[PDB]
Parts: structure tokens; sequence; C-alpha cells
């Protein structure tokens, strides 16, 4: 029998956590200018054949002033912090948000997934792989790299989040 599960996905803004939810959630990569405002998915996924019924909420964009919400910090199971490849600031950013969120989440180990997104963007790629893997390692985080036009990426994004959180 089925499980539930909250994820929510936290990043900067434009770094593609809309899009990278919406291809996971409806197989399309969607290109739109509407800024992304706090939005809620529900998806079936099996992960290690176990059917999971998933909430996916995209939040909006935070900077490193954003005061971390208290919204986000309980009833979660699971974190997909996004930054892009092709945005410095959008990796400085994630770290301020990855600290702000410890803090909130007190004395326990919460699944984290460390993203950089638009890998596809070869040619304005300012951040390599091993700087986004050793800040995921020395959070204990997983980490990938994805780009919201490949099918494959999102969906692995999302499977990588349950794989963690089943670990507990
Ligand atoms: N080439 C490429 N473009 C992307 C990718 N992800 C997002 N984008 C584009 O980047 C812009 C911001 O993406 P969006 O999903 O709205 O970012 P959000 O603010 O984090 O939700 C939009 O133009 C997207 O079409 C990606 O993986 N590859």
């Amino acid at each position: 029998q089925s499980k539930s599960r909250k994820i929510a996905i936290l990043g900067y803004r434009s770094v593609g956590k809309s899009s990278l939810t919406i291809q996971f959630v409806e197989g399309q990569f969607v290109d739109s200018n509407d800024p992304t405002i706090e939005n809620t998915f529900t998806k079936l996924i099996t992960v290690n054949g176990q059917e999971y019924h998933l909430q996916l909420v995209d939040t909006a964009g935070q900077d490193e002033y954003s005061i971390f919400p208290q919204t986000y910090s309980i009833d979660i199971n699971g974190y997909i912090l996004v930054y892009s490849v092709t945005s410095i600031k959008s990796f400085e950013v994630i770290k301020v948000i990855h600290g702000k969120l410890l803090d909130m989440v007190g004395k326990v180990q919460i699944p984290i997934m460390l993203v950089g997104n638009k890998k596809d963007l070869h040619m304005e790629r300012v951040i390599s792989y091993e700087e986004g893997k050793a800040l995921a390692e020395s959070w204990n985080a997983a980490f990938l790299e994805s780009s919201a036009k490949e099918n494959q990426t999102a969906v692995d994004v999302f499977r990588r989040i349950i794989l963690e959180a089943e670990k507990l």
C-alpha cells in the first residue's frame, strides 16, 4: 500500500524550480516569465517497488536576505535545494538557504538533495560539477546535476530525494 511524502523545492529565483517540477509532474518543459509563486503539485511515483503519493511544494525564489519561513520547517519529509550552474549568485544563495534551513529544523537529520540545474547550457556554465559535489558532501546531502529540458534528469531528482528519505 502507498505512502505519502511531502517535498519542498527551494532556491534562488530563476534557477528552474518550476520548470524541473513541471517536467517531472507533467512530462513537459515550460518556458514561462511568470514569477514563481508557491505552488503545490501531487504526483504518483514508484521507488524500489514502493508506491508514493508525493506532495511537491514549489516555493517562491529566495535570496540571502530572505527570512526563512517556519511553514517550510515542519511536516516536510525532504528538501530539494536547486541552484543554476550558470549563476554564481544562485550558488552563493543556496548555501545561505541551507544554513537557515538547518537552523530551523533542530536536532534531526532531514533528507536534503542539492541540485545543479541547467546543465544543458554548456556555453554558460560557471559552476563545476566538483564544486556542487563537494558542497553536498560537506552537507551529507545527495547531489545531482539536472536539466528541466531532460525528463530523465527531472525524474531522477525526485526519485533520489525519496531514496534518501526512505533511508530515514
Ligand atoms: N536551458 C534550460 N533552461 C531552463 C532550465 N530550467 C529552467 N530554465 C529556464 O530558466 C528560466 C527560469 O526558470 P523557472 O523554472 O521559472 O525558475 P524558478 O524561478 O526557480 O521557478 C525560465 O526561462 C526557464 O525556461 C534548464 O534546465 N535548462
